[PDB]
């Protein structure tokens, strides 16, 4: 009945943790250890598997092998065990399509099969009192059935990703088909069309390609606020802000040169696009001035300022910032590749009478009544670093955040 760790979600964190959990069993004994992901079929983001989608990482920063190469989870074996070692050679990339890197992930997290719960929801964590002090936690969840269960726990690590940032002027527009998060896009995707792109960073520019590519109906407008599309920096000495080291560094700092960092570094991973598909899309742009055919829109400094059902369609109110004009266009459909926040709490709501910064071991601080070790993965990039959300340290985090909860449970 009562569980060692129970973690939410089993995305790319968890499943690195079960991993180094694994790994240190042997040593320091098996735990008893649930990871709920309220996915029924796991997929990695798999509604964004567009054909043009490359991993935007190398392959050698995959679950284990910053930590362990001769782990048998690494991306070198599982291509080994699919007979597929030689071909990944013959292509001479250190980039695999997303839907690669997901069907490994599905392979690696097929080792778990006894600690995974797949069609489960959580939806909050309790407190379980005795005698004034939190001995253990309750996890509510619910099935794909729509059955509820309550599970107990020593320990638990949330790591349940981000949320999808939604613009202000779209929030009245929830529930309207015709307007859908980019983390949605095969879904809603699945005779002359115009669609509407929201923003200038990677996947808006993804978005855009398989609309250009594969759509060959659809009239696409990126519509974003910025100048232009920026590209991605992961030159080699600014790299290393996503070595492991790096987090150390980082979480050593003041909150005001933290914050400086941050910015700083800002355009190795938010609101910046890979080169290449940068070329790609300025070339489509330029054939358009070549062909005299303005199929597409690149409506840069450009501005939401209202967002309208119509019968007709969405009808788009744009702000020029380099004319100051306003125009009015509207849309079949309008895919907003906004991003994601971070930070998850209606979950964690009924311990708030408990709480606090996270620890360097990812650890939430509680006060001295909480006698359970609670962790998150992914909301910690003001402490600890640009990797944070990304699969950068996955190795090393796991093995900090699994040694760190067998010297709890010790
Ligand atoms: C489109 C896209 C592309 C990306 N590409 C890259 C890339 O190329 N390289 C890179 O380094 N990073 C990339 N990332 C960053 C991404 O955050 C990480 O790669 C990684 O997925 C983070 O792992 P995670 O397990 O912390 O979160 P996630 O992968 O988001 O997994 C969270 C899991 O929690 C589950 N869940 C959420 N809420 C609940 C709940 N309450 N109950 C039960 N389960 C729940 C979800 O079903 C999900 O499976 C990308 C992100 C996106 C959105
Ligand atoms: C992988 O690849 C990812 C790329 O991420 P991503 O493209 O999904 O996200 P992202 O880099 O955060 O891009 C978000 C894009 O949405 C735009 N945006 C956000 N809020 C907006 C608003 N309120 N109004 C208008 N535009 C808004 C941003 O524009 P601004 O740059 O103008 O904020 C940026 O172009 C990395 O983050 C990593 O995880
Ligand atoms: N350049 C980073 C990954 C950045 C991913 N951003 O989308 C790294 O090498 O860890």
């Amino acid at each position: 009945v009562v569980h060692d760790l129970i973690g939410v979600g089993f995305g790319p964190s968890n499943i690195a943790l079960a991993i180094a959990l694994q790994e240190r069993a042997q040593a320091q004994g098996a735990l008893e250890v649930l990871f709920l992901d309220k996915q029924g079929d796991y997929r990695w983001h798999g509604n964004t598997l567009v054909s043009q989608s490359e991993l935007q990482i190398s392959f050698l920063k995959d679950l284990v092998s910053l930590r362990n190469p001769t782990s048998p989870y690494s991306f070198v074996n599982y291509l080994h065990k699919h007979d597929r070692l030689v071909d990944f050679i013959n292509l001479g990339t250190f980039y695999p399509c997303r839907m690669e890197f997901n069907d490994y992930l599905r392979w690696v997290a097929s080792h778990f099969q006894e600690q995974s719960r797949y069609g489960e929801e959580v939806l909050r964590i309790e407190p379980m009192l005795s005698a004034g002090q939190v001995e253990a936690l309750r996890v509510i969840s619910r099935n794909a059935d729509g059955e509820e269960l309550v599970r107990t726990t020593r320990a638990l690590v949330v790591s349940p990703g981000g949320t999808p940032r939604i613009p202000q002027v779209f929030r009245a527009l929830k529930g309207d088909g015709r307007v859908f998060h980019h983390s949605q896009y095969l879904e809603h995707m699945a005779k002359p069309m115009k669609i509407a792109i929201i923003g200038g960073g990677q996947s808006a520019a993804e978005a855009f390609i398989d609309l250009n590519d594969s759509y060959p109906s659809v009239q696409a407008d990126m519509i974003l606020r910025a100048s232009a599309l920026k590209p991605a920096d992961d030159s080699p000495f600014v790299n290393e802000v996503f070595a492991p080291k790096f987090t150390d560094l980082i979480y050593s700092r003041e909150h005001a040169e933290r914050e400086r960092l941050l910015r700083e570094y800002h355009n190795t991973n938010y609101s910046v696009v890979d080169t290449d598909l940068i070329e790609r899309i300025y070339g489509v742009f330029y054939r358009q001035k070549v062909s005299g055919i303005p199929r597409h829109a690149f409506r840069c400094m450009t501005t939401v300022e209202r967002a309208t059902a119509t019968a007709q369609g969405i009808e788009l109110a744009l702000r020029d910032a380099g004319s100051g004009e306003l125009s009015v266009e509207t849309y079949d459909a309008v895919i907003l590749a906004t991003g994601y926040e971070r930070q998850l709490r209606q979950l964690l709501e009924p311990l708030a009478e408990y709480l606090g910064e996270i620890g360097r071991d990812y650890r939430l601080q509680t006060d001295e009544r909480c006698k359970v070790a609670i962790y998150a993965q992914g909301f910690s990039q003001a402490s600890h670093g640009l990797s944070d959300t990304l699969l950068s340290v996955l190795p090393v985090r796991a093995e900090e955040i699994s040694g760190s909860l067998y010297q709890h449970l010790k």
